């Protein structure tokens, strides 16, 4: 669905916005993702889960200064997944 911003907003804020910073989080993103997918299709979220949940938004929100929402997170994810190798 439609994101909040458009693509190119979205695209030229991470033309913007410093490596070090979006490397930060991507690495938030990623360990959230990560421990999404093994939880995905079972019973539950794990205190682990939540933990790394609340970060990447916290990172997410101190990063970009955008509130959270996950469409327009997931807009973000995939430019920074392009960039970036874990
Ligand atoms: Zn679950």
């Amino acid at each position: 669905m439609k994101t909040i911003f458009t693509k190119k907003q979205t695209e030229e804020l991470l033309n913007d916005i410093s490596i070090e910073k979006q490397k930060e989080l991507f690495n938030s993103m990623h360990d959230f993702r990560s421990q999404h997918a093994k939880e995905a299709r079972i019973p539950g979220w794990s205190d682990k889960y939540n933990k790394l949940e609340k970060k990447m938004l916290s990172d997410f929100e101190e990063v970009t200064g955008i509130k959270y929402d996950t469409l327009e997170s997931e807009l973000i994810w995939d430019n920074l997944s392009n960039k970036f190798l874990y």
